[PDB]
């Protein structure tokens, strides 16, 4: 059941922020690979002497890419006089994050009714503060607490266009790419120990348990907001083969964000667009499951997807899972950067109409075993 | 004249190495933006636990992109047992370079007849050593000396496929992009003081002076090898407006590589391909000169380019210059990464046939004044 125990009012996922070495090159690659439009900037051309920040959007999904300039450019600034548009930014914190983890998510940002209250209530309830509430242009409020490793949960609230200090991009370079991605479905963390992480985060949010999974690799559990639109799964390693969660922890130098699942309104169109671009600057995908996996498909989702929809899953390497309430189409990219750490999931859910309920169809845990068997079935 | 005073045998430009935060994302962006094929790799999948290195090629042009892994992955290695394919690499040097300069060229690499001799002769003649000669798999030899700032000149020689330890990419991800770029024409450095830099480099190479320029921004001079195929211009600031060389030095935190000029066998095809991709992950170009610039074109190169070739220059924003021996088509990108530092020039030269002689048509110094006047002519 859903106890609806949120200690403050959470509205939805707002944005994800990557900390980069060069924000330009990462953002250009992600834009082309995922079909996200360049929609706002904050950099030297807008008067920001501290950091370069570029925002990509597709539907409601917002990806922010931030890198530091030379500290010499802002050596005369103090926090009261800063040109930074994100006043929680720090040159040394950013360099230390990137040197330790490589390219990765620094901030999981959620929109709340009041960011200052959500911060106070969180820290009162055990959250480790990262950046106190700061009010931008008397219009937006931002605050940050630690989530896991060097990832922060960022609260944002509005009185009433991304952030103050960001300039809209609607010019020539704002080409309207769109491969169908529409919003962030869930954001998954890897930690060394699940219990303490779950206890910590659920303690300061009031998020309730949504699901759990406990025999190849990991144990996980999901925290959700009251309407279960904000979904934060957390994984730990399970010590034949070496845990992929452990591989993550070793190459990331500890806990951090493992994958972002992005909802598509038409996953077949998204995967056709993304796959056409894999070899020309885009993203590569994990190897497709054997044909045996797609033979077992008609017997499990033949009532949900036509033979034509099923055959299109096989062309594209799409995975399908199903619980008692919904059906799930999913697929995974290879890692986004140099290290075998963060990757992206594309998903589309069918069912649970009331709008669609969060988590409709689960998270594809059934595909672990469905993949292990269909692999052994094709070796024959 | 050309004294042909090379203190060792230089053959040609071999490659350019970028030091990055994430080599994957920079290399994917450059590949798509410039039309360069992914042709070799050295990373975790090849057994390199130290650095990720990806090589792009177009014609004879080779761009190498390298980033460090976590040092923990190779904590048990020593230089005699290293898994690095480029043994001059150092984690701390790479992080310090990138944190200080952002994305930029670390190595200008030239092919010589014998890299060990070229290193010895260079250091004997005043070169500051960076990495002593190392022989890779008894097949290739590599050595490095300081060029300017934190840029090194890298010598490479072969007894007889890029480097030992690199695996060829000819698979699916090796899509054969090609927009016409064929080789590196020249590589330009910015320093605070031209004289000492010129004296230093010409001292240890024997490269001779090829050209010079001394009233908007800079003074420069060109060093060339005996056949004038290796061309290394160096700029210094000239202290109405602020020197763009000084802007470079401030945002780069000192001297470094300013621009790479890449020869195209068909600059009109290259610029059409690159411009179609500017807004979808590729490179942006500097703003085009006014129509007045292209009206003055028929009167200066009307004997070299048809009215149709001239009008195509205007569509594409291409600049044209001409000395007593050749004609030059050129254009400049905006900076390649976050900072207003490094950028790329595309060029194509017409004339000086004997093969074509290096530097045929000069370097476009006439376009500075030709641009200043044609701008004032269009304000009218
Ligand atoms: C490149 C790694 S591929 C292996 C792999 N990695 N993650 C997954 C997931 C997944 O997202 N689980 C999840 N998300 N939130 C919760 C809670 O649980 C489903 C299926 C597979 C697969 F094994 F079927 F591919 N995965
Ligand atoms: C984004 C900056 S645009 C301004 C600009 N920056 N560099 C140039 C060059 C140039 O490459 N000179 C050179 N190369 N080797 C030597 C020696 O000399 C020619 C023309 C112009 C221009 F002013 F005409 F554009 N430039
Ligand atoms: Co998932
Ligand atoms: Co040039």
């Amino acid at each position: 059941k859903n106890p609806k125990s949120d200690k403050f009012k959470v509205k939805r996922f707002h944005h994800i922020e990557f900390w980069c070495g060069d924000a330009t090159n990462v953002a250009r690659r992600f834009s082309w690979g995922l079909g996200m439009r360049f929609s706002a900037k904050s950099d030297l051309s807008t008067g920001n002497m501290v950091h370069a920040s570029y925002l990509l959007t597709s539907g409601d999904l917002r990806f922010l890419f931030t890198a530091p300039y030379s500290p010499s450019l802002s050596a005369g600034e103090i926090k009261p006089t800063t040109t930074a548009s994100i006043p929680s930014f720090d040159h040394g914190s950013c360099r230390s994050f990137f040197s330790s983890h490589g390219l990765g998510v620094r901030a999981v940002a959620i929109e709340v009714e009041d960011a200052e209250s959500a911060f106070s209530i969180s820290v009162a309830n055990g959250a480790i503060p990262s950046s106190p509430p700061i009010v931008l242009n008397e219009a937006v409020t931002i605050a940050e607490v630690k989530l896991y490793g060097d990832v922060v949960l960022r609260y944002v609230s509005y009185k009433a266009e991304f952030l103050p200090g960001f300039e809209r991009v609607e010019d020539a370079s704002s080409f309207p790419l769109d491969y169908g991605i529409r919003r962030l479905d869930h954001a998954v963390g890897n930690v060394p120990e699940l219990g303490p992480a779950l206890t910590y985060v659920a303690g300061f949010t009031g998020f309730h348990q949504f699901a759990e999974f406990t025999e190849s690799g990991l144990n996980s559990a999901v925290l959700a907001s009251n309407d279960e639109m904000v979904l934060l799964p957390i994984n730990e390693p399970v010590h034949k083969r070496k845990s992929q969660i452990q591989t993550y922890l070793e190459h990331n130098e500890g806990a951090g964000l493992q994958h972002l699942a992005l909802m598509s309104e038409d996953i077949f169109r998204t995967l056709r667009e993304m796959r056409k671009r894999s070899s020309i600057g885009g993203f590569d995908f994990m190897p497709s499951p054997p044909p045996t996996y797609y033979q077992n498909l008609k017997k499990r989702v033949g009532d949900v997807l036509s033979d034509d929809q099923i055959k299109e899953c096989e062309e594209l390497g799409i995975l399908v899972d199903r619980d008692d309430q919904g059906t799930l189409l999913q697929i995974f990219t290879k890692p986004l950067g140099d290290r075998p750490t963060i990757f992206i999931e594309i998903i589309q859910r069918v069912g649970c109409m009331m709008y669609q309920s969060g988590g409709c169809g689960g998270f594809g845990k059934g595909n672990f075993s469905e993949l292990f068997k269909s692999i052994e079935e094709y070796e024959k």
